[PDB]
């Protein structure tokens, strides 16, 4: 009834549980030795990156030049309005500068519509004084709320919710934008929605102008002297951010511009970063993660006038670094997170969870779902990992395993995912190796290693089938993305998620639709166990599945070609491509 | 020399409103032509043996009550998903009440309450310092200020503003000389808890407060309910107290959305996404209130007034400056403000009575002859919406080159997804109240609309009339009075498909429901009436007033199998009323068979 040895640990590095310093190490000299076997390295064979029969003219669309080629991005299609640009305006009194940015506003050069909020985080000098000193230059609006400390996070989230557009974007009151910052910014969200703006900028002292001077003199701005934003050249060296695999690295709430949909998509800043800042990066993290692009705005330019690390907790991706086991304490958001869809499988599914639960990555989370199961798996799921700290389950009725992963998946919450079927388990080191290859290739979207054949009693019936080197093309051909996979939640989120309809294939749909977005990984060794176990109709739809989801793939606007069975015999999945 | 023509009553009602100009004789050509165009009158059908239940109808069977009105917000209770009840987002329009607002404030500060909330006071370019008094007030409640420019009566500006800056799931609005009882915030946000799909109301009392200041009211949290009454612009009453109590706490009223006053309400925030947010076109006139709450209304939501949600209506300062609500909401509010009118006086109306939803799939020669039998109804006050399953042949080129700038008639053309989709997509386009359900390959009667409209009226409590119809050719031609039951039943129907052609029924209703049924090839009719049958009472007009045409001949063995399967299917889907001691079996395993029995398990 015990839990493992690992989360046992971390809850007593975090003090919440008491443990002598003999328990303490008694427990983990015991992680220690259930975690030590090593995986065993897989057969390989000369084979060929592209299979042979491959279309000599056929040529599947170039995957994007990093995880953020937002240029990647817009020539990708399939399947609207443009009302303004709601402008929120964090501060904190600094009235005289506050009015001097309001200025720089009212000359701007654009098309768009455009409306201003001053967020006002209880300010103590009266702003809501010269922001009607300019109700007849401006469409603006005042947003309040009282004093309560540094509240960044609070007040951005006010102005954003006053918001009446469809696109806002957020800019510090000491931040006067150039006369063609809002026309810049509007001019990208047109044309794609999807990819969030970051603007640059300079330095200069405001001290010799009050605001009448920037009214009558329409470009003042462009020319006080001057520091350099450290953002800039890593900006030109990268094509704008287009390179990057850490955008939200970048992205600084002093003046940024995106579409209100992902607000809600990603959700709001963290309003616990109180005695902090990188909310913007963790605001961007999630806005990463949730499949948003970014893009750096150089007509975006901003002067920032003069005023007169638990990242480690909420962003796994880039910022936080491995801890030891000793000191490792369980973190808000997981590193990575093993989704389970479990249906029927009331005597694997312990040992299933407990083969995630003892990994070498600790950093982790398992999450599953119930998918109508009729034995009483949900039962064993709520006796065993009910009150479970790194263990989340969820039921619902039986739709089917496409639809119980999705389930399964979007109860996630960590970056790097992973699939564990309910009747097979891992090895001790499965993660790691896999989280190996994503740290070495930020661009990956997925890394897969083998797996061993298992008994439904646990006996060893054989190797499990091996392709050494991947490649779109090989994929595309056949299944050779063995378990066990390992995929990043931003690529997953770039996709259609699992098919619901079909009632087998579901695995090489999934791979199929993330091997477009894309460069996955392949680690020969066996790091999962599989079990195998009356029907000739079931078959028939099998094959049927098994072709359906290749052309599926052609979701990748190619026409002149059919991946066709080259027999219609069940159990064959030898192919011919069929011109059109 | 051909040409192309838009229907008579389109022609007309633009020329009645000089948005354009026929002469005299051209005029009086259409409008004769419409008089003839629509002279004919639906035939009667012959009834039969009366049998108002079905007699193999079990005997320990018994279908979940109606609602005992359009609004019984009881009956909505009882029904087969936590929420997250965060808090409450008062948001107060204010403009120059400095003192009225403080002494506002100051109760809110008395509220005896569990839950959270917050204040916005949401300013509409004043010119006293209301910045001052939401400072002065920033120690004792959780308060915000929101505030836009002075450019004239920007009420509903002012409530949006407000709205969009609310944090909670939970919203309230309440005028600034509106001074709350302390249980204010507790007897709206109880009931907002146990049910959010009711919109919350509140009564007033009318009070002068001239004499006194908001710290007399920090000081003794119980003035409030002390403060005499007074005679405003004996004492003055709210004129909805006696109709709270006649009607069971609007429980029973089927107009509820008249007594919806924007001063001192609340409801849940995902309403506005539903129903949409304050009409900004209103003026100093009013009408927002009603014309917002007839939204609320049409989209599915519930008023109920509350006790304990009292507000106190501080008279105005006084140096302060110093009839018919039918006018005002008449082009916006069809449902019960509307009347008819004549052809020589008809005009467009900006949301109109009756919205006639088609579902076109490759019917390209029957579409014209379709569209314009709903525009040559006798009601004119009419608009018609067709969703293109993305047809195959010349449909849509058609809709273009007849309707893409017909006032009245309006298209989407989307992918073939099914009958049942192009339903949900038609409907969602539609824009009317009363709405009408006509096959793109059939057609209507002069005064099918109409007769339907008739039994509307003499009961709001409907959520559908339906008529009888007739068989047609492929070309007009006729084969037989379709199947018609005499008397309706929910019994009758829930055994039978007896709501035949034309049917229609409240845009209310279908928002109670759960729309068309999107993954079944057949039977989506009997499922959407099936689906209304268990929301409200419907009502059999003996006539015809639609022509259905026949055409299946060719019915592939299988699809015709499959035809039964759903049809079954949908009757046990009515399942969701609860019923689990009973199944509805086919009695025979033969096609084109509908025999039943009722299974016990
Ligand atoms: O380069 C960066 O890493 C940072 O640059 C800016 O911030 P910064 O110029 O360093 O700081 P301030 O200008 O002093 O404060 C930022 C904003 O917080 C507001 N503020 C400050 C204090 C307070 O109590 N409430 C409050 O809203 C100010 O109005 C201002 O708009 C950005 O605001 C940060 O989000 C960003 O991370
Ligand atoms: O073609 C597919 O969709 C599947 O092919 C193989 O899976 P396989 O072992 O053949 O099939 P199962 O083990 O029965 O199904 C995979 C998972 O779905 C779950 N499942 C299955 C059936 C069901 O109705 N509901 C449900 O949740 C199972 O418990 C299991 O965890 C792959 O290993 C799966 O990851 C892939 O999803
Ligand atoms: O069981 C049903 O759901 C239908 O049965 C009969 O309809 P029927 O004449 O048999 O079928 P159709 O005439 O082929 O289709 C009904 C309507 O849906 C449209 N439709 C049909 C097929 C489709 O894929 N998409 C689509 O929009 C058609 O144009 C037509 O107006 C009834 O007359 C219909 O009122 C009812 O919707
Ligand atoms: O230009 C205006 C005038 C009034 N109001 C608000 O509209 C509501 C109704 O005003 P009033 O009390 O005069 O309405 P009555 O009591 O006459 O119905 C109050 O919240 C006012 O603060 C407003 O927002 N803008
Ligand atoms: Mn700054
Ligand atoms: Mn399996
Ligand atoms: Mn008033
Ligand atoms: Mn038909």
């Amino acid at each position: 009834i015990d839990i493992d040895a690992a989360t046992k640990i971390m809850c007593s590095n975090a003090k919440a549980i008491s443990l002598n310093e003999v328990e303490k190490n008694e427990i983990i000299s015991k992680y220690r030795e259930i975690t030590a076997k090593k995986s065993e390295r897989a057969e390989l064979k000369e084979v060929e990156p592209i299979p042979l029969d491959w279309p000599s003219d056929l040529t599947l669309p170039p995957l994007p030049e990093s995880t953020n080629d937002y240029v990647w991005a817009g020539k990708r299609k399939e399947l609207l309005i443009i009302d303004g640009l709601s402008i929120v305006i964090p501060t904190y009194n600094r009235a005289k500068i506050l009015a001097i940015t309001l200025a720089c506003l009212c000359n701007q050069k654009t098309i768009y519509d455009y409306e201003v909020i001053v967020a006002d985080d209880g300010s103590k000098e009266n702003i809501e004084e010269i922001v009607r000193e300019f109700e007849s230059l401006l469409n603006i609006k005042y947003v309040r709320q009282k004093d309560y400390g540094y509240q960044l996070c609070a007040v951005r989230n006010l102005g954003l919710r006053a918001a009446k557009y469809n696109y806002v974007a957020i800019l510090d009151c000491d931040m006067a934008p150039n006369p063609l910052w809002v026309q810049s910014y509007m001019e990208l969200l047109a044309v794609d929605d999807n990819v969030a703006l970051i603007g640059p900028r300079k330095y200069i002292d405001t001290s010799k102008h009050t605001y009448l001077d920037f009214l009558s003199q329409k470009s003042l701005i462009n020319e006080i002297p001057e520091s350099v934003d450290w953002r800039i050249e890593h900006f030109k060296n990268t094509d704008n951010l287009r390179l990057c695999n850490t955008p939200f690295r970048f992205f600084s709430g002093g003046n940024v511009a995106f579409a209100k949909k992902w607000l809600f998509r990603a959700g709001w800043f963290d309003e616990e970063f109180t005695h902090w800042g990188g909310e913007d990066n963790e605001f961007g993290y999630r806005l990463y993660r949730e499949g948003c692009y970014f893009r750096s705005v150089e007509g975006a330019m901003a002067y920032h006038q003069e005023p007169p690390q638990l990242l480690q907790q909420k962003v796994p991706y880039f910022y936080r670094k491995k801890e030891k086991i000793e000191s490792a304490t369980l973190k808000r958001v997981p590193l990575v997170s093993i989704y389970i869809p479990a249906y029927n499988c009331s005597k694997y599914i312990v040992r299933c969870v407990e083969s995630a639960l003892n990994q070498t990555i600790t950093d982790l989370e398992v999450c599953i779902c119930d998918d109508g199961s009729t034995d009483d798996t949900l039962r064993i799921l709520q006796e065993h990992y009910a009150n479970h700290p790194r263990v989340r389950f969820i039921s619902q009725k039986n739709k089917g395993i496409g639809s119980a992963s999705n389930t399964a998946v979007r109860l996630c919450r960590g970056f790097y995912i992973g699939q564990l079927d309910s009747d097979d388990f891992l090895e001790p080191d499965a993660v790691e190796l896999c989280l190996d290859e994503f740290r070495k290739d930020l661009s990956l979207a997925c890394v897969y290693t083998t797996n061993r054949n298992i008994d439904r009693e646990g006996n060893l019936i054989s190797n499990g089938y091996n392709w050494p080197i991947y490649s779109r093309e090989k994929l595309t051909s056949a299944m050779i993305c063995h378990h066990f996979r390992m995929f990043t939640a931003r690529a997953w989120n770039l996709t259609e998620g699992f098919n619901e309809s079909i009632s087998n294939a579901v695995d090489y749909d999934m791979y199929l639709k993330l091997s477009e977005v894309g460069p996955f990984k392949h680690i020969n060794k066996i790091c999962y166990n599989r079990v195998l176990h009356s029907i000739k109709k079931l078959d028939i739809q099998k094959e049927n599945h098994f072709k359906v989801v290749n052309e599926s793939l052609s979701r990748l606007g190619i026409k002149k070609y059919k991946y066709s069975p080259l027999t219609n015999l069940n159990e064959c999945r030898k192919y011919t491509w069929e011109k059109i």
